[PDB]
């Protein structure tokens, strides 16, 4: 099982990919996440994508298509995986179509969780994680038990860097053009599912597994 999780900037991607592959084990795949372990780690792509990051731009689609051809040749991918965030142009879109082939695999799905852009605009700002251990938080959706601190470590609470007002507003703008004509790319392809993002967690959860039972089917 080949999928691909696509949507604006806090539409709800990785809240959804946790819930997805602890329910069948695959990796979770995250170009976003894979940028900040190498900003972490001081690496020459960490460098570069950080500039990128903090203006909240997208990173040169070179750079982004060679970390996913390197992560899809692991071992690990042998029984299917989740990308989350990629492709989202339609450059990277192409460069992947090549990239499984010469792998071996075709998508199967390209879930599209759709969300209003003031939603989103809320989704970001609000958006608290720990500095501990990561859990996040939201202070309008879904806040700790007590102001700034983690209910699971009483680790301290901070705002992502691009998730202030300014940067968001810029995101949102970015992946809108970018990222929006991939619904009539992957449309045409059969691929496309649309999901609708605004309903609890639990509800675009089951709505996602009843979509992925049809596999099974
Ligand atoms: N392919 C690529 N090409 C080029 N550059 C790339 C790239 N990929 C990455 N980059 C670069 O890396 C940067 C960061 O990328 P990335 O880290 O991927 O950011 P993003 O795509 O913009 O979106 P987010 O990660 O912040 O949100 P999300 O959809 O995962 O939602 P979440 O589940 O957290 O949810 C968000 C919030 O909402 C809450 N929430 C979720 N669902 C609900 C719900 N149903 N109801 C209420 N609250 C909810 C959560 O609790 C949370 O607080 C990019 O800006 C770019 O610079
Ligand atoms: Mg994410
Ligand atoms: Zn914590």
């Amino acid at each position: 099982m080949n999928l691909v999780l696509m949507g604006l900037p806090g539409a709800g991607k990785g809240t959804q990919a946790e819930k997805i592959v602890a329910a069948y084990g695959i990796p979770h795949i995250s170009t976003g996440d894979m940028f900040r372990a190498a900003m972490k780690e001081g690496t020459p792509l960490g460098l570069q994508a950080k500039q990128y990051m903090d203006r909240g731009d997208l990173v040169p689609d070179e750079v982004t298509i060679g970390i996913v051809r390197e992560r899809l040749s692991k071992d690990d991918c042998q029984n299917g995986f989740l990308l989350d965030g990629f492709p989202r142009t339609v450059a990277q879109a192409e460069a992947l179509e090549t990239m499984l082939a010469d792998i071996g695999r075709k998508l199967d799905y390209v879930i599209h969780i759709d969300v209003r852009q003031d939603v989103l605009m809320e989704r970001l700002t609000g958006r608290r994680i720990c500095r501990n251990c990561g859990a996040t938080y939201h202070l309008i959706f879904h806040p700790p038990a007590k102001p700034g601190v983690c209910d699971k470590c009483g680790g301290e609470l901070y705002q992502r860097a691009d998730d202030n007002e300014a940067t968001v507003a810029n995101r949102l703008e970015v992946n809108m053009k970018q990222m929006k004509p991939l619904v009539d790319f992957y449309e045409q392809k059969g691929y496309l599912r649309n999901i609708n993002g605004e309903q609890d967690m639990e509800k675009v959860f089951a709505d996602i597994r009843e979509l992925l039972g049809g596999l099974a089917r």
